[PDB]
């Protein structure tokens, strides 16, 4: 529609919505005893223009599939965002001053139990990245008229998450994204490191692809202009502002960065803002065009068993591209996310087979994990985020703060383990299931063959929260007959007998020593029950005990991890306390080093002999 | 001193080495069956020119403290960083053919058990961090000539991590760091975004404060001309090659990236190169001078005692403030990191006091981990870094390759658990111990008082690995005296009687909250024995024995911290199997929200009300 140019008693209506966001930040800050109000008080012009002028969305329906997204990237400025949606009409005034409140939703940084939160900040730098998602999905998925508009802060800007997000949106021409930096001169302890060098920031904009525009950021005028230009790139308004900005005495001060003003001061300066209002009557949000598409929300199935037969070899991580590739003809919400890593992840079955929902991130995993959130957002897509799972270690943070919101995303890594051989330790996942398994909402899948593996496909699809799947390099063979069925939380014994003297729970290449390791004591007449986890989170608790008690109480877990967080000490953790329950551990003890895969299967102790010799010490 | 202008006969023999580089990189990959030698001749003219004509190093002493520094950021160009330290007479050439061998240290990626490897590198984006800090390091500690040179990938620079190391460069004016940028258009799996857009790369490097030169990467003669000007800021040489170079069909193809020639056509190949050549002669490395200072290697003692009282109160991060200034008086070899949080660290206590050993990092842990690897290299420094718990996350995978990097670094987290209170969950470290006990060579100290903080940092100085620190943000009591002895991997019991019921393991605020169960359980005359652990890992497992043994058997953990990885999971491995020993574990069980601390430890279930009931239960 045509840029609606405001008069000048629009401009003062936006002059005094930007001065009754302050008093409430002010209000809602001293009120909690902490919280940002100088970090609220830089970007209140911005968010007056933002919501009152800009913006289409839907006031009383913040998560409508139709509105314009915003993402509020420096978090601390919680208050300021929860202002806007009281003047919006959709939160209740009175609410506010129950800032930070154990009952109140209105927390510290948002989260998505508030509806006008889609994702969690409050980790800088992160944002962007997420708002690139939305916008993607935007452009190419809902292919809509909504915009993405996201608020960064300048210290935030020193975060290379920001600047991978900076380079994916110029690569994919996301010409519906609108980033806001609040240049305020002033980080947490000092100084940001360009302070007003406004032309700096605009040369680090430009060189990254954006169409980069300098403004007064306290000017309402220069804002509406800035903002009502659409552009084919990109684009971001560069806003020269003061932290702190209208309270007297305290505007671009050092000293003030998460202070709230004391209650006599907060009187003082709330008065002087006030009396630059010139009237109280308030600015109505416009609403959205309605041209997002429906989604639906069934169950999503494979459009058959698996086509496996025991006792062929292949590699989950092949198996993975396969089964992935699979679950996308039958469900458009399906996307595939790589860091170009897609020919080693398989990913690229998908991408084959699927090119318009599939894509390449780069070498960014922040990035890639924060691209994936902003995709899951209002349920638009399901989507499948891969790379070696060592290398999701670099997006921890991204991943520990999807999880604070909510997010439905998966994650599979391969690679893992020593068993990937010569290319040595900065490639191999060993810390993985820790990682994962730190992660509240997550459910962590690890594979034994092909089967398992397309089976862990459709689970993670239809599971809510983090999920994770770690496939493996090496090719084993199929073991599970292709109808057998698969379930979270449910683990599968593939080896039994009456006089089974020990349970060993291995999971993929584990699981095949194991099983090899049976065979070697089978000569000396030893018997073992072998358990496949399927999840290691949660864990099969009743089964593992069960089998424990079948086998003279005795454990003993394998995995190609360290010690710390894995298999072995998830089992330890569920059955410690259990009368005549004993669990033995073999894992990874050090940084492993480059050699073949069975070589350095023996060499750090998980292979077959090193079981068989565990299993007869345990008896003995 | 003078750049000494090549002559022809210099400059056909820096042609010769490139291309013996080439043939080796090439006889390497094919011998293995596995590497990188399309990557690694893209290098081939930089590599030569480097070596042979650029730096300055003693070939027979590549650790020495005086020889400039060279990271191979591209890591996976492993095999013709062994060839130049062939060629220029360290490493036998027949040991070449040995790369990726079990029976050989020349692995995958470049490792510190090779004396010529400082970092390891392999995890892509990181290496540029860790020369910042060399180049830091030689600036402005050592004050020495010795210059540092970082090659990168073009892929590679897709990673954020590259562009917080180009502005920390710019920032502190580290004109003595030389990037080299291998721009051969490919990544692994596709072309790199920009390809051969040059002037993009220029625009970047230079809007982020770079000397910017565009060069033809196999132009031995401008190499040597753009090496050989030194200038007032970081230096980036924007090298436009080919990948593959030299390899007839392969050179600039896709499809190719770790890929090795077949033994056919590696003995076709080889003898096109070799026909190149024109002289076997080898060009001999030029030393250094001799001007980087001595550095003592002797045990850090902090001057006096702790100075706190029994009974007072401060929290362990102020301690911890406290006491890394108190140690900088003792020892000039202690630096401080720290991101934009030396006001809630406490690290600008140190910077107060020791201002020219302060290092601020601005919002960018991935690099200030990077930067602290790179100070610690050869021992020049002993690093502390400092932010909050829950932001080391984002630096996870520079962690993890500092422990492949066999790094001595201390880490130091604040704002751990939920006690932080009002800020909310993005704050709030609950996986920084599944973390860093998931990295190999860590020790974690977790001090539950100023005194035990104040004994941990001392003994995280004179500790080899990776040390962390978690320190948390309300003030409790101090409870030991200021002689009390600490140790790495000693508990201590800090309440006893003869007729406990339960051990009780607590640290930080869940070691106070169980004193305080303590004491609201004597009412009902049931008295429990309370065990502070001081380390996590390792942790004390003889004490937390014979406490339980003297407990009837019986064990709670509670901790500021999620189920998975954390104290509770810690102890049930070290325990589980020993006989009528039983573990039972208070955590926080799920992503949690705004309150004030003590109402958040209740909602939680680690408060010293929830500690009672579980006691209560347990004896039940
Ligand atoms: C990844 C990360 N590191 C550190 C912090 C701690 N922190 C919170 S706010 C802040 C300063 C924010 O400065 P800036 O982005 O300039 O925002 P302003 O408040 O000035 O708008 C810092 C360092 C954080 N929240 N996230
Ligand atoms: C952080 C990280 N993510 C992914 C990888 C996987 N990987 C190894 S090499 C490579 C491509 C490297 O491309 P580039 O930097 O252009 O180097 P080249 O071999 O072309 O010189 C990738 C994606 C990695 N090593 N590290
Ligand atoms: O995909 P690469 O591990 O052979
Ligand atoms: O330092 P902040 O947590 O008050
Ligand atoms: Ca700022
Ligand atoms: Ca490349």
């Amino acid at each position: 529609e045509s840029y609606h140019k405001p008069d000048q008693q629009k401009l003062q209506a936006l002059k005094d919505t930007a001065n009754r966001l302050r008093i409430s930040s002010i209000q809602a800050t001293t009120a909690a005893g902490s919280g940002h109000p100088t970090s609220c008080c830089s970007a209140a012009e911005i968010m007056a223009v933002l919501f009152f002028h800009t913006m289409r969305y839907k006031s009383q329906d913040p998560r409508n599939p139709h509105n314009d997204r915003f993402v509020l990237s420096k978090g601390h400025a919680a208050p300021i965002l929860y202002a806007v949606w009281a003047e919006a009409g959709f939160l209740a005034e009175a609410e506010l001053l129950n800032l930070r409140k154990i009952s109140s939703d209105l927390d510290g940084h948002p989260v998505p139990k508030q509806a006008f939160t889609d994702v969690a900040t409050g980790s800088l730098g992160q944002g962007l990245g997420a708002a690139c998602g939305m916008a993607y999905t935007g452009k190419y998925f809902d292919k809509a008229s909504y915009r993405v508009y996201c608020l960064l802060g300048d210290g935030e800007l020193s975060e290379g998450s920001v600047w991978e997000a900076m380079a994916f949106a110029s690569i994919y021409k996301l010409d519906n994204l609108v980033a806001i930096l609040d240049i305020n001169r002033l980080g947490q302890s000092d100084p940001a490191p360009l302070q007003h060098q406004m032309d700096i920031y605009q040369k680090r904009c430009e060189a990254f692809g954006w169409h980069a525009i300098i403004v007064d950021g306290h000017s309402v005028e220069e804002l509406c202009k800035a903002f009502g230009q659409a552009k084919h790139q990109p684009t971001a308004i560069i806003a020269k502002t003061f932290k702190g900005r209208g309270i007297t005495g305290v505007e671009d001060k050092e000293s003030w960065h998460g202070k709230p003003l004391p209650k006599n001061m907060a009187e003082q300066i709330i008065q002087e803002i006030y009396s630059q209002i010139q009237s109280k009557k308030k600015i109505l949000a416009t609403p959205p065009q309605e041209d997002a598409p429906s989604v639906d929300i069934a169950n999503i199935r494979m459009p058959s068993l698996p086509s496996y037969k025991v006792g062929d070899k292949i590699a989950t991580r092949k198996a993975y591209g396969q089964a992935l590739a699979k679950l996308g003809h039958a469900s458009d919400r399906i996307i595939a996310l790589d860091g170009d890593t897609k020919n080693s992840t398989f990913s690229e079955i998908f991408k084959k087979e699927h090119p318009d929902r599939f894509i390449e991130c780069y070498i960014a995993e922040q990035n890639m994990v924060s691209i994936a959130v902003g995709c899951a957002t209002r349920n638009r897509t399901v989507p499948f985020c891969s790379t070696f799972a060592a290398f999701f270690t670099r997006a921890f943070d991204q991943i520990r703060m999807a999880a604070i919101s909510e997010s439905n995303i998966n994650l599979c890594g391969s690679h893992c383990g020593v068993s990937i051989g010569e290319d040595g330790p900065s490639q191999m996942a060993l810390e993985d299931l820790a990682m994962f398994r730190s992660v509240p909402t997550s459910t962590v899948f690890y594979p034994s063959d092909g089967v398992a593996t397309e089976k862990a496909v459709e689970l993670a699809a239809n599971t809510k929260g983090i999920c994770f799947i770690r496939t493996s390099r090496p090719e084993n063979a199929i073991i599970y007959n292709n109808n057998e069925d698969f379930q979270v939380g449910q683990a599968k014994v593939v080896l039994k007998s009456k006089d089974d003297q020990v349970t060993v729970i291995g999971a993929g290449v584990t699981l095949h020593e194991a099983l090899a390791a049976a065979e070697l004591l089978k000569k000396e007449k030893i018997n073992i029950r072998v358990l496949d986890p399927f999840t290691i989170k949660p864990l099969d608790r009743k089964l593992i005990l069960d089998s424990a008690r079948a086998t003279k109480g005795r454990i003993l877990t394998v995995e190609d991890h360290y010690y710390e967080g894995g298999i072995g000490e998830a089992v330890s953790s569920a059955v410690v306390g259990e009368p005549g329950i004993t669990v033995t551990h073999l894992a990874v003890n050090r940084v492993p080093r480059s050699g073949k895969p069975a070589e350095l299967l023996k060499m750090f102790g998980i292979d077959r002999d090193a079981i068989a010799q565990a299993v007869r010490g345990l008896i003995t």
